[PDB]
Parts: structure tokens; C-alpha cells; sequence
RNA sequence: AAUUUCUACUAAGUGUAGAUGGAAAUUAGGUGCGCUUGGC
DNA sequence: GCCAAGCGCACCTAATTTCCTGGGGGACG
DNA sequence: CGTCCCCCA
């Protein structure tokens, strides 16, 4: 129904670098060649010591990092912190916060560059001399010599490092992290801490002075603006982090820092004060906890000689526990009135176990209280009750009996209890008795081994399942009655038992880590700048170049020794020929022109005229305030008279300027430079003599591969392999340049071939996919599960560059707008988050009328009229619980984030689909970054891995199937939204995708626009009468066996944002009360009155309810209002039922239902809440395209897109 | 159950469909368990 | 039984930066 | 004096 061609206008907008991957197989005698010459041992080795100087670069860096941190004052804080803190800040005062946070940042970067050795930090003085001269270690600088001639392999590490150093507000960089991380972080707990600061005790504080500040400095120090100097260097976040943190002491002692303060006081009086943020780290540094922590196990005879030593039956511990046991068994020969249980915790466990749940103690504490306190319930009776009660330090079991039943025994139950811990402990001892004899040896290495880890966790867990039981009988520690004939043997015993902690933890931190496993690692030939680019002029620096043999590609790396090999080799005028590629680039011409023509070279060869040298001396030709349109002339013409006078360009590239004098700039000219200064041909090199080099192994040839490539391939291929030919296709004219800096690595088997899973020749093997009719394929040959990791393999990574020349610049934001403004019809794909649907589609045309609605749990695909369904959402659900119980239970976490992206890029092709099918935009809600942070422990959170991998696409979206040179096609993909720089950077309008506020999207009635605005928490008995008053009409329906409540939302507060006002509630259907019950509402209000005597037929009803004098009834009336408002209706597991129902009527006296609607295969309504969702997602965006409308062409980039929750109850309250 | 790699497959027999920006560096987060002090 | 603040250990996940280069130049045999 | 690693912007 589209009645606009939108995508058609968003191709060749930005430039974007992708990679390419491949298999690299070795041609003939390559591999031989490549074995007897030890290239890849010299790789492997290589790789490591790389990875070692890394670490030796880092100590020297981070050394002087710390000294120029340690030394700097910051010279505006005071300033910039009043500012950043002014709560009536102008536009004006804006701009100049942020010029005083540049400067932050530059007093920073300078103080780094500042020092005259700092340019030489990253050049190949580094390695050959300042590392060598601050290390002291032989082997050490033996290291780092051994890459003398080879420094420039480090070129992007030293890129790594010198971000670090920069002054821009970017992610890597010190002064970011100083500036606009931590002194943001240190200057909001400066106002926490104003706000808190009366809870701390004085000698809470000198607690934290002495042993956290060593008495050096006051707690309120690091609070005021000018102590923020003190915590640039990781030495001071720590401390300052243990000022909010507190610290582990060498004996256990857990002492507190402030944020335990804070919230030990919002636990005591039911407050909640703000807590403070601890800061980030510093960049670089190796940090060292103010924690103590005891030293681990490191091998697996160490754990299984700690195992058997420590806990078998002869052992210590154990002995402990037979004591106790004995204790425990003669209970009654001991005073019950002298032996206690602390309050809090030891209290709930004893509950627990002696009535079944954590609080019956307290509850029964309260009856008798309650007993004496009572002459109705206020708020200061329960704070006295439970004050009175938190005095209480413990209870004796004398004390605990008087709350037990006649037939209940407390002492006695008690002791049928560590009987049956006890017994356990038995149970899992006999089935461990297999490695507590010395002549047991493992098979399988412990954190591979699950078999002996789960007889040692079994083990474990019932010593701590009993000592964990016994620690509740050690009572508070100094009640006068206290049985030192129990506790004298108790003690002994406890503290015994408590060196299991160490061994527990011990061993599950040593036996639940993962096995190391080998990284790929990158050849070099012996060129630290091997492959770096493909210009012809390079080849024989660099040593790599690509060949094609008709259909195949491949990658020739000359010997060292043999550089030149290539280029002595002439086309065969009679047999066969490989094409030979002939590359040329010029890249960067606004940087190589100059370098090329005032070189000493040059300017000798060419005699420069004085003014054009001042010219570029003097910088009269840059865009600036020095600018001087003549100049920038004169200097185009220099050198374009050059460029005919070079013949490494004029006879490489095909140029054909325009006239100097229609230049506004030099950028004009350099972009035509840049544009033409690419070219890609091939030439032909006998076969016959390149295929000797390779046996004589002058050259290495790899042939350039994926599964694409095979002579038995016949499908469509993948997007990669057609990127990959477009390269070389000369229908491309440059909307896909092959790009430098390619790898290539080489990955070590991690599999043996006899222990790969087989599926034999002529044997049938089982076809999964439930729907395919044809249950068994029969091959003729072996297929192996993951043979591909069973052999060494090359890997080659390419990059490209997609519109590298641009010409189709304009706001993308703003272009969108203009469509949408001017279109008739636009649609909308609107898409809903969830955890009961994953994701949610609706499809509305420029009326929102729905188009298509359904969930995407589950991704259906057609092949040849055979149906393919995947549930990826039980997937997820399943690999969630696998990784769930794997953390408890010791075993291998598997991964998940692959499934997900499986799962996102089957989603993204179908959105990607429905957006070209519909010309549609997208809509989404506005989830801030503090929303989608709390669904990430739900490891099924998909939504940040959806958006991500959407924009992704829609950076350069193409249909594989179209002709690659038309619009939508791999040379001309469309791109609809900006060039992905950050999730940070982004606002609520990204190109095709627009994020629009979710309030009130789910839980509102479609039909109606009626949303539940009531607040009806029970609260008090007062509450609830004004509440119930506060409707016009309450009355029974005998025609309809309903109640209606006729509200007017003015006489209600918290409700300015609806706009009917007017309302009458019916108690219509069934609601889902939450574990869960059905509720009839109409038969449960008619429950409800009966049990308190209400003449409901009394017209209306309102007086009499206000008459009741319980409190159980109108707590009972509220939770009965809850649920009629309740609109949404679920049984989490139960995916079935997911319903949206409405209390109130539409125009033709219907509820709305949203069953009566998934029944259908096609609705006019949404099926469900999570459809309705999605649906008013994209009407919000109907709304936003509605303000395009209103508006003039010039003041679209102005228009709020989102809107007011006022405003959309009236959009959603008049569309009907 | 094959893959540049990933997911789902076997798709008609060494493969099929869709996706796929690498590399390096920095940093943050999440799950789980234990311990300390607390709340329901 | 659940949860909070903090410390620790094991694991997996992911955000944000940089580069995607030929040719002059020199150190070095 | 040619080769090859370095360095640039
Ligand atoms: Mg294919
Ligand atoms: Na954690
Ligand atoms: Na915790």
C-alpha cells in the first residue's frame, strides 16, 4: 500500500570498511616448502614474544603514566565543579562548562606531551633504546631486542597506546576517563554525601580513618572539590574506593564502608538515602586489591590431596562433626533454657526447619505481644512491636517450645533434623569413597573431569549444608544462662568445622575454571609490514599479491629471498595464463600530494617557483582565516603540472580534473584525486613458470576459499563471496575497493580426527526438521561433526571499503522527515520487547490500521513449499538453564551469544523485508540504557543484540538476489541509518528508526484508548472510604450480571493525562490473580458483600460500603478493583495465556477481549497484550509523522517526536 | 551433520537458507557461589 | 524461602577507540 | 650504492 519509493534515496550516503574472511588452502608444494622452512614455529614463537614486549611496553608506559599523574594539579575544579553543579545554567553557561571540562582535559593530555620524550614513546626508539635502559631482567631486554628491525610490526599498538594520551572526550583516552567519568562520579558523591553525611557515627568514621586512611587524612577530605587531585592514580580510587567499599583484613573481619552504612540505616528505618559510586579504574594500571584473600590451589593433585586429607572420616572436621552430632543426641541431658538461638537469621533458619517457614517465629512472637499491647493499627504500634522485638538479642529453646504444638517437640524435632543432615553427609561419604584411597588416580584433569567434581561438590555441600544448620545454636555470646557445659564442646567443634570456608572455596575456584585453549596466531613471512597494502609499486616490499585462475582466487606471498619472482614472469603466448592483479592507489591524496612534490626529490627534479612554496609554507591554500582563493590556485596547478611530470600517476591513473578555476577549496581537488586515484586491472602470468616458482618454492600459493568456491557448490551464495568478486568486477566502478592491511593467520586444530562424532557412508542418518517428509539422508561418503577444526587452517581477513567517495551527502534525520511529511500512506513496523515474546511485530499503514501482527519466538522460513519452523525462544530458554545450572553445579558454561545472533539475524532479514515490502519505517521504544541494563540478567535479553545488529544492517542493507548495480543491490545497498559511531551518540531519531516514549503502550485498551490511571493499594480504611466516594455511581446491573462504577477521572489525583474523563468500569470476565488463581470479578464482588451482610441490590452502593468498619473488607475491595483495572492477564510458563481485557464499553456496548482476536487469522485488533504493544509503538509514531505534517519544511529537524503522555491518552481516546 | 565464521539445516548428495567488520587496545557489565553486616 | 550494602573467586558478554597506506627517507650492510 | 625498515599525516 505504499505510496511513496523512500529507500531509493539513501544509497551511496557515507563510507564504511567491512572484512572478508576466507579459507587460505596451500597450492602444491606450498605447505612442504612452508614445513621445511619453519616459517610457521618462527610464527607461533613470534606471537608470544609480541604478546611479552606488549607487557614489558605497558610496564614502562604505565610507569610513566603514574608520574605525570602523580605531579598534577587541575586548575579550574573549583570552577568547573560549581558550574557542573548550577542548577539554573543559561545555553550560555552550557557552552562554557563544556569549555572548562576541554580544558580539564587538555591541562591532562599536555602534561603528558609536554615531556620532550614523548614523541619517541611511539616510534622505534621505544624498543631499541628507553625500554632497553628501564629494564634490568637479561632475558627481559633480550626480548625486546630480538624485534630490533621489526618495530613497525607494533605501528597499532603503538595506536592503542597513543589514545590513551588524547585530549578528545573518547572512550579510551586518560583524560576521559578522569574528566568525564570519575570527576562527574567524584563530584555527584559530594552531593551524596551532603545529603547523608548526618547517618555516619563518629566512630564509624574514625573506624575508616584509622584503618582505611591510616589517619593521613579526614573521611570529609574526599569530598571537597580540590581533594579530586588525590584520586587520578589507581592508588587513589582505591582508597577512595574503600572509603565507599570498606576491605577484607587478613583475619576475615569484614570492615564497612560507607555505602554498608548507608544501607544498614535505610534497613532500620525504611528510608531510602542515595549510596555512593565507586570510580572506574585508571587506564593501564595493574592493580593490586586492599582486600586480603587467601592464596588458592594450583594443580589438581593439590585439590584431590587437600580433599581426601581433610575430609575423610579420620580427618578433623570430621571429628567435629561426629561431636556435634553426640551433642545434638543428648539435647535432653542439657538445660533448653541454656542454650540459644541469635536473633535475625539463626532465628528464621530455626524456623524454618521447626515450622516450615522463615517467619513463624516472629509471627507467633507477635500474638502474644499483641496480646498485651492491644485496647486501631497504626504505623507506631508495628514500629514499637518490631523495635521491641529487635531488642531481643536470642531465644532459648525453653523459650522457642512455649510456640510449639502439643504434638509438635521442639528439642525433639531439632534433633531429627542434624540426624537427617548427618545421615546425608553419610550417604555422599559412602559414594566418595572411590578417590579417598591412595591408589586412585584421575583419568580426566579436574576442570574437565565433571564425574570427580560432582562427588566432591556432593561431599562439600552437605558439610556446609550442616554447619550452616549448626551455627544458629551459638546464640547471641553473652546470655548469663548460658549451659557452658553445651558451649564449652560446641565452640571447640564449630571452630573446627569453619576451616572447611577456605577449603570450599578453594577448590570450587580452582575446579571451575576453563582449560586454556591456543589462539590463532598471524604470519608475517618475515615482513613486520607483510601485506600491508596491494599497490603494484609495493608488491615487492610487501609480498603478497592475489592471482585468478578462471572462477578461483588466490593469495601468492613471495620468499624473501625472491621478492622479485612476479615480475620476471611475461604472459605465455601459447599455454595457459594466471591473471596477475595490477593495483594502484593513492591514498590520502591531502596528505601524499605535498609529501610527494616538496620532497627534497622533487623540489630539485622540479624547481618550485618561491611563491608556490610560501604558498604551502604559509598554508594560503588550507580553508581558513590564512585562506586566499588565488594562492589555492596557483598551488591546484602545481600540482596538477606534477602529477603530469610523475610517472608512478600519470600513467596509473586515468585523470581528468576540473578547471582550477572552479575550485572553491583544495578539498575539491583532492576529492577528485581521491575519487579517480583508485585502479584495478589484471595481467597475465604464464602458468607454467608461476606454477615453478611455487615448487621451487620461490612462491607461496594459497588458494582464496569458502565453501562457495567448490566445485560442487550450485546455491545462492553468501553476500561475503559476492563483496569478495564485485572487487574485481568491472561492472564496480568503485562503489567497492578492495582495501590494505589484510591478515593472515593460522589456527591450530583443537580437535583430533578419531574423536570427532562420524556419520558413516551408507548409513541413513536422521533428518531433524519435523516437517521435511523425507525422514533420512544416505550419502555415499563420511561427513564429520565440526571437521573443519580438525585440521590446521589458514585464514585470510580482507578489508573493503563500501562508497569510500561519497556523493550523496545530505542529514539523513532530516531527509526522512521530509518524506514522511509529503507521503500519503507511510507504514509503520512497529516492535515490541518482551521476555513472554522476545520480539513483537506490527505493521500498520498511515491510518494504523493493522497490516500484519505477530511474534517472532518462533522464525518460520519456506524452502520449496517445506515449512521450517525454529522455536528460538525455548532455545534461548533452554541454553539459559543449561548456563544457569552449570555456574551451580561446577560444570562448562556454554555459550549463548552466538545463538542469540543467530536468532537477531534471522529477525533482521525478516525486518529487513518488511521495511523494503512496505517502504516502512521503524519504531521502537525509547528504553533507556537504564532499562535494558536490568533485563540483562534475563540472559535471554535479546534487544540490545537486535538493535545493534539492525543498525548494523541498515548501514548498508542489500538484497543478495537483486542485480549487485541496482538500487538495493550489493554495489548500491541503501543506508537508512547514520553511520554507526556509538549507542552514546545516537538521539531518538536514527534515519528509518525512530524511539518514541513506551508509557501506557501495553496497558491500554485498544478499542477505547482507556488506561487505568487509579491507584488501588489498600492503605487504610480512611483511604479506601474516600476512595470508594470519590465514584459518581456504584451499583449492580441485574439486566447484565455486572457491576458498574461511573468514574469522572477529575475527582481522582495523578489523572490530568486522560481526556474522556468520563469512565464506567463493568466487573466483566475473568482476571489472573498472582502463585495464581482464575477470578470471576462479577461472582467474587457478589462474595465479597454477602460475607459482610452489603444489600448490593440497593441501588447505589456507595454509602453503604463507606458503613463497613473492618479492615479485611475494603483490603479485600481494593485487591477486587486491582483486578478489575488489571487489563493484562498472564501465567508466566504458560504462553497460551497472554490476554488483554477491558473493563469498560466502546461505542457498540462491547468489552474488549483480545482472545476473541487471536482466534482469528486475521484481526483488525491486536491478538494480545504483547501485539497491542507494538501496534501503539507505531501509532506514537503515527502521531510523531502527524507533527511532520503540521509543519514547514525549514522547522522539521525542530519537531518533538515525543509525545506527551497527555497528549497520546487524547490521540488514543479519539482515534475510535 | 559438512561452514571464512555463526545460526538453523541435509535442501537431493562433499552440500542448503539467512546472516557475517576484522584486528588490536581499553574499559564496563552480567550470572553463579562463598564470606561479613543487615531487611522481609 | 526472598532481598540489600560490601569483599572475593570462577565464568561469559559487550561498549568504544584506532587502523584498514604509498612513497620519501634514512639506517645500514 | 641498493635494500629494507621506518615514518608520515
Ligand atoms: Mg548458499
Ligand atoms: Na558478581
Ligand atoms: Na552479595
Amino acid at each position: 500500500g505504499s505510496h511513496m519509493s523512500k529507500l531509493e534515496k539513501f544509497t551511496n550516503c557515507y563510507s564504511l570498511s567491512k572484512t572478508l574472511r576466507f579459507k587460505a588452502i596451500p597450492v602444491g608444494k606450498t605447505q612442504e616448502n612452508i614445513d621445511n622452512k619453519r616459517l610457521l614455529v618462527e610464527d607461533e614463537k613470534r606471537a608470544e614474544d609480541y604478546k611479552g614486549v606488549k607487557k614489558l611496553l605497558d610496564r614502562y608506559y604505565l610507569s610513566f603514566i603514574n608520574d605525570v599523574l602523580h605531579s598534577i594539579k587541575l586548575k579550574n575544579l573549583n570552577n568547573y565543579i560549581s558550574l557542573f553543579r548550577k542548577k539554573t545554567r543559561t545555553e550560555k553557561e552550557n557552552k562554557e562548562l563544556e569549555n572548562l571540562e576541554i580544558n580539564l582535559r587538555k591541562e591532562i593530555a599536555k602534561a603528558f606531551k609536554g615531556n620532550e620524550g614523548y614523541k619517541s614513546l611511539f616510534k622505534k626508539d621505544i624498543i631499541e633504546t628507553i625500554l632497553p635502559e628501564f629494564l634490568d631482567d637479561k632475558d627481559e631486554i633480550a626480548l625486546v631486542n630480538s624485534f630490533n628491525g621489526f618495530t613497525t610490526a607494533f605501528t597499532g599498538f603503538f595506536d592503542n597506546r597513543e589514545n590513551m594520551f588524547s585530549e578528545e572526550a573518547k572512550s579510551t583516552s586518560i583524560a576521559f576517563r578522569c574528566i568525564n567519568e570519575n570527576l562527574t562520579r567524584y563530584i555527584s558523591n559530594m552531593d551524596i554525601f551532603e545529603k547523608v553525611d548526618a547517618i555516619f557515627d563518629k566512630h564509624e568514621v574514625q573506624e575508616i580513618k584509622e584503618k582505611i586512611l591510616n589517619s593521613d587524612y579526614d573521611v570529609e577530605d574526599f569530598f571537597e572539590g580540590e581533594f579530586f587531585n588525590f584520586v587520578l592514580t589507581q592508588e587513589g580510587i582505591d582508597v577512595y574506593n574503600a572509603i565507599i567499599g570498606g576491605f577484607v583484613t587478613e583475619s576475615g573481619e569484614k570492615i564497612k564502608g560507607l555505602n554498608e552504612y548507608i544501607n544498614l540505616y535505610n534497613q532500620k528505618t525504611k528510608q531510602k538515602l542515595p549510596k555512593f559510586k565507586p570510580l572506574y579504574k585508571q587506564v593501564l594500571s595493574d592493580r593490586e586489591s586492599l582486600s586480603f584473600y587467601g592464596e588458592g590451589y594450583t594443580s589438581d593433585e593439590e585439590v584431590l590431596e587437600v580433599f581426601r586429607n581433610t575430609l575423610n572420616k579420620n580427618s578433623e572436621i570430621f571429628s567435629s562433626i561426629k561431636k556435634l552430632e553426640k551433642l545434638f543426641k543428648n539435647f535432653d541431658e542439657y538445660s533448653s533454657a541454656g542454650i540459644f538461638v541469635k536473633n535475625g537469621p539463626a532465628i528464621s533458619t530455626i524456623s524454618k526447619d521447626i515450622f516450615g517457614e522463615w517467619n513463624v517465629i516472629r509471627d507467633k512472637w507477635n500474638a502474644e505481644y499483641d496480646d498485651i499491647h492491644l485496647k486501631v493499627v497504626t504505623e507506631k504500634y508495628e514500629d514499637d512491636r518490631r523495635k521491641s522485638f529487635k531488642k531481643i538479642g536470642s531465644f532459648s529453646l525453653e523459650q522457642l517450645q512455649e510456640y510449639a504444638d502439643a504434638d509438635l517437640s521442639v528439642v525433639e524435632k531439632l534433633k531429627e533434623i542434624i540426624i537427617q543432615k548427618v545421615d546425608e553427609i553419610y550417604k555422599v561419604y559412602g559414594s566418595s569413597e572411590k578417590l579417598f584411597d591412595a591408589d586412585f588416580v584421575l583419568e580426566k584433569s579436574l576442570k574437565k573431569n565433571d564425574a570427580v567434581v560432582a562427588i566432591m561438590k556432593d561431599l562439600l555441600d552437605s558439610v556446609k549444608s550442616f554447619e550452616n544448620y549448626i551455627k544458629a545454636f551459638f546464640g547471641e555470646g553473652k546470655e548469663t544462662n548460658r549451659d557452658e557445659s553445651f558451649y564449652g564442646d560446641f565452640v571447640l567443634a564449630y571452630d573446627i568445622l569453619l576451616k572447611v570456608d577456605h577449603i570450599y572455596d578453594a577448590i570450587r575456584n580452582y575446579v571451575t575454571q576453563k582449560p586454556y585453549s591456543k589462539d590463532k596466531f598471524k604470519l608475517y613471512f618475515q615482513n613486520p609490514q607483510f601485506m600491508g597494502g596491494w599497490d603494484k609499486d609495493k608488491e615487492t616490499d610487501y609480498r603478497a599479491t592475489i592471482l585468478r585462475y578462471g572462477s578461483k582466487y588466490y593469495l601468492a606471498i613471495m620468499d624473501k629471498k625472491y621478492a622479485k619472482c612476479l615480475q620476471k614472469i611475461d604472459k605465455d603466448d601459447v599455454n595457459g595464463n594466471y591473471e596477475k592483479i595490477n593495483y594502484k592507489l593513492l591514498p590520502g591524496p591531502n596528505k601524499m600530494l605535498p609529501k610527494v612534490f616538496f620532497s627534497k626529490k622533487w623540489m630539485a627534479y622540479y624547481n618550485p617557483s618561491e611563491d608556490i612554496q610560501k604558498i604551502y609554507k604559509n598554508g594560503t591554500f588550507k580553508k581558513g582565516d590564512m585562506f586566499n582563493l588565488n594562492d589555492c590556485h596557483k598551488l591546484i596547478d602545481f600540482f596538477k603540472d606534477s602529477i603530469s611530470r610523475y610517472p608512478k600517476w600519470s600513467n596509473a591513473y586515468d585523470f581528468n580534473f576540473s578547471e582550477t578555476e572552479k575550485y572553491k577549496d583544495i578539498a575539491g581537488f583532492y576529492r577528485e584525486v581521491e575519487e579517480q586515484g583508485y585502479k584495478v586491472s589484471f595481467e597475465s602470468a604464464s602458468k607454467k613458470e608461476v606454477d615453478k616458482l611455487v615448487e621451487e618454492g620461490k612462491l607461496y600459493m594459497f588458494q582464496i576459499y569458502n565453501k562457495d568456491f567448490s566445485d560442487k557448490s550450485h546455491g545462492t551464495p553468501n553476500l561475503h563471496t559476492m563483496y569478495f568478486k564485485l572487487l574485481f568486477d568491472e561492472n564496480n566502478h568503485g562503489q567497492i575497493r578492495l582495501s590494505g592491511g589484510a591478515e593472515l593467520f593460522m589456527r591450530r586444530a583443537s580437535l583430533k580426527k578419531e574423536e570427532l562424532v562420524v556419520h558413516p557412508a551408507n548409513s541413513p542418518i536422521a533428518n531433524k526438521n519435523p516437517d521435511n517428509p523425507k525422514k533420512t539422508t544416505t550419502l555415499s561418503y563420511d561427513v564429520y561433526k565440526d571437521k573443519r577444526f580438525s585440521e590446521d587452517q589458514y585464514e585470510l581477513h580482507i578489508p573493503i571499503a563500501i562508497n569510500k567517495c561519497p556523493k550523496n551527502i545530505f542529514k539523513i534525520n532530516t531527509e526522512v522527515r521530509v518524506l514522511l511529511k509529503h507521503d500519503d500512506n507511510p507504514y509503520v513496523i512497529g516492535i515490541d520487547r518482551g521476555e513472554r515474546n522476545l520480539l513483537y511485530i506490527v505493521v500498520v499503514d498511515g491510518k494504523g490500521n493493522i497490516v500484519e501482527q505477530y511474534s517472532l519466538n518462533e522464525i518460520i522460513n519456506n524452502f520449496n513449499g517445506i515449512r521450517i519452523k525454529t522455536d528460538y525462544h525455548s532455545l534461548l530458554d533452554k541454553k539459559e538453564k543449561e548456563r544457569f545450572e552449570a555456574r551451580q553445579n561446577w560444570t562448562s558454561i556454554e555459550n549463548i551469544k552466538e545463538l542469540k545472533a543467530g536468532y537477531i539475524s534471522q529477525v533482521v532479514h525478516k525486518i529487513c523485508e518488511l521495511v523494503e515490502k512496505y517502504d516502512a519505517v521503524i519504531a521502537l521504544e525509547d528504553l533507556n540504557s537504564g532499562f535494558k541494563n536490568s533485563r540483562v540478567k534475563v540472559e535471554k535479553q535479546v534487544y540490545q543484540k537486535f538493535e545493534k545488529m539492525l543498525i548494523d544492517k541498515l548501514n548498508y542493507m542489500v538484497d543478495k538476489k537483486s542485480n549487485p548495480c541496482a538500487t538495493g543491490g550489493a554495489l548500491k545497498g541503501y543506508q537508512i541509518t547514520n553511520k554507526f559511531e556509538s549507542f552514546k551518540s545516537m538521539s531518538t531519531q536514527n534515519g528509518f528508526i525512530f524511539y518514541i516514549p513506551a508509557w501506557l503502550t501495553s496497558k491500554i485498551d485498544p478499542s477505547t484508548g482507556f488506561v487505568n490511571l487509579l491507584k488501588t493499594k489498600y492503605t487504610s480504611i480512611a483511604d479506601s472510604k474516600k476512595f470508594i466516594s470519590s465514584f459518581d455511581r456504584i451499583m449492580y446491573v441485574p439486566e447484565e450480571d455486572l457491576f458498574e462504577f461511573a468514574l469522572d477521572y477529575k475527582n481522582f489525583s495523578r489523572t490530568d493525562a486522560d481526556y474522556i474523563k468520563k469512565w464506567k468500569l463493568y466487573s466483566y470476565g475473568n482476571r489472573i490473580r498472582i502463585d495464581w488463581e482464575e477470578v470471576c470479578l462479577t461472582s467474587a464482588y457478589k462474595e465479597l458483600f454477602n460475607k459482610y451482610g452489603i444489600n448490593y441490590q440497593q441501588g447505589d452502593i456507595r454509602a453503604l460500603l463507606c458503613e463497613q468498619s473492618d479492615k479485611a473488607f475494603y483490603s479485600s475491595f481494593m485487591a477486587l478493583m486491582s483486578l478489575m483495572l488489571q487489563m493484562r492477564n498472564s501465567i508466566t510458563g504458560r504462553t497460551d495465556v497472554d490476554f488483554l481485557i477491558s473493563p469498560v464499553k466502546n461505542s457498540d456496548g462491547i468489552f474488549y477481549d483480545s482472545r476473541n482476536y487471536e482466534a482469528q487469522e486475521n484481526a483488525i485488533l491486536p491478538k494480545n497484550a504483547d501485539a497491542n504493544g507494538a501496534y501503539n509503538i507505531a501509532r506514537k509514531v503515527l502521531w510523531a509523522i502527524g507533527q511532520f505534517k503540521k509543519a514547514e519544511d525549514e522547522k522539521l529537524d525542530k519537531v518533538k517526536i515525543a509525545i506527551s503522555n497527555k497528549e497520546w491518552l487524547e490521540y488514543a481516546q479519539t482515534s475510535v
